[PDB]
């Protein structure tokens, strides 16, 4: 049905009574859409937690991770929330609150597969679109061939399939994919290659809500919200530092 695009301030939003989240859908346990169809997970609760404390009702827009950055610039939603990275590059595009956890990306392989970057060499290896990961594997250039997937997931089914030998993914997203496929025997955990900051994101400029989510989330962080949302999700808490 469309949407007015908009990139509105905090008072703006205010008055709406409606905040619009952007997130993706096809990362779990971060942001994915469940058995039942509905979207859920980690940065779902939260994003809900945040719109709460602001005295906002959420309405969640699901769509392709490589659009959403471009999408929160042109004003489709208000703020995104789909696991990015801290990185200098997107942040010449957006402007990033605090981050709401801290992870780092991992090489998946199967049992006997390449463990660390150096093993990756002559080797092909899948990765996410506009990610983090695919950023490691352009700095590791002696790959033979760096496949890349507009959704995360597939990448982990052409692992199993036998047409990659490593896929490169977040840290909290290969535990549970192994958890949840019951695949301890067939699949890896290798290096932990690079460390994240995980963060909101606002259109570039509109500080007012950048400021406004940060204080949510600081508050979320005293309160206890943000603790019961963590352990909820993982068993621990995943802040940083
Ligand atoms: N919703 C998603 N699929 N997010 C992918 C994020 C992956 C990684 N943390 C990055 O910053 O690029």
């Amino acid at each position: 049905g469309g949407s007015e695009f908009q990139v509105r301030s905090f008072e703006e939003i205010k008055r709406s009574g409606e905040i619009r989240i952007g997130t993706e859908g096809a990362f779990p346990p971060f942001n994915y859409f469940d058995e039942r169809n509905q979207l859920t997970g980690f940065e779902v609760d939260l994003g809900n937690a945040i719109a709460e404390r602001l005295g906002l009702k959420p309405r969640w827009i699901a769509q392709s991770f490589d659009t959403l950055l471009i999408q929160l610039n042109q004003g489709r939603f208000d703020f995104v929330i789909a696991s990015h990275g801290i990185t200098e590059e997107r942040a010449r595009a957006v402007d990033f609150t605090n981050p709401h956890y801290c992870t780092g990306g991992v090489i998946v392989s199967r049992k006997g597969g390449p463990r660390t970057a150096k093993d990756l060499q002559g080797k092909v290896v899948g990765v996410q679109v506009g990610t983090t990961y695919m950023e490691a594997a352009q700095k590791i250039p002696g790959i033979k061939e760096v496949r890349t997937y507009q959704r995360d997931p597939d990448a982990l089914q052409d692992l199993l399939a036998g047409r990659i030998d490593t896929w490169i993914t977040d840290r909290f997203v290969a535990k549970e994919a192994i958890k949840e496929r019951k695949l301890e025997n067939t699949l890896q955990v290798g290096e932990l290659v690079f460390q994240e900051r995980v963060a909101m994101a606002v259109a570039k400029g509109n500080k007012s809500l950048l400021d406004a989510l940060n204080r949510a989330l600081a508050e979320l962080m005293q309160d206890g919200t943000y603790a019961r949302i963590s352990q909820k999700w993982f068993g621990e808490d995943v802040r940083c530092k």
